[PDB]
């Protein structure tokens, strides 16, 4: 089912997510709860602090036909190299672009969804969506690395976005 994405300003985005003791079938419904939203609002990735989950789990699909499911329950960065970046967006602050300095290669180890691990080296799109995913689950969000100036500026525009549309 379809849940509710926070969008900025919320504190709750902020919160630093704990790490998944088992993976159950609460779990498990919830990483499907997470697929359906994802997919409902045509994003690439989503992490669970988005939905006021606090546990490491992250969702991703970022292919073409929309049909090849990606899930890093309580993922974890070996290694990262390289330099890329793209204009990312997220569903967490509507509306709102900006080009963030990424690592091209990053390799992470992780949890499926039956709580088996697995290691995965990724690069290009799919590399900057785990960057991004990531960083969601530590309270960090794109616009942190833009400058002060222009922090603020998508804060007014995102706030007076959401006001109006309601
Ligand atoms: C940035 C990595 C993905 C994270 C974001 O997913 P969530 O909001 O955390 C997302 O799905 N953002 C979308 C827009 C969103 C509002 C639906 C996004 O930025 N997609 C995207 C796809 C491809 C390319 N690209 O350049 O090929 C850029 C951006
Ligand atoms: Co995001």
């Amino acid at each position: 089912s379809v849940l509710q994405v926070l969008h900025i300003p919320d504190e709750r985005l902020r919160k630093v997510a704990k790490p998944v003791e088992e993976v159950n079938a609460e779990i498990q419904r919830i990483v499907d709860d997470m697929f359906e939203t994802m997919y409902a609002e045509e994003g690439i990735g989503l992490a669970a602090t988005q939905v006021d989950i606090h546990q490491r789990i992250i969702v991703i699909d970022v292919s073409e036909n929309r049909d090849e499911r990606l899930v890093l329950i309580n993922p974890e960065l070996l290694e990262k190299s390289g330099e890329t970046g793209i204009e990312e967006g997220c569903l967490s602050i509507p509306e709102q672009r900006a080009l963030v300095p990424r690592a091209e290669k990053v390799k992470i180890r992780a949890l499926d969804r039956d709580g088996k691990p697995f290691e995965l080296e990724a690069d290009g799109l799919l590399a900057i969506c785990i960057q991004h995913e990531m960083d969601h689950l530590v309270g960090k969000l794109f616009m942190d690395y833009l400058s002060p100036l222009k922090q603020q500026r998508i804060r007014q525009k995102v706030e007076k976005l959401d006001r109006l549309k309601a």
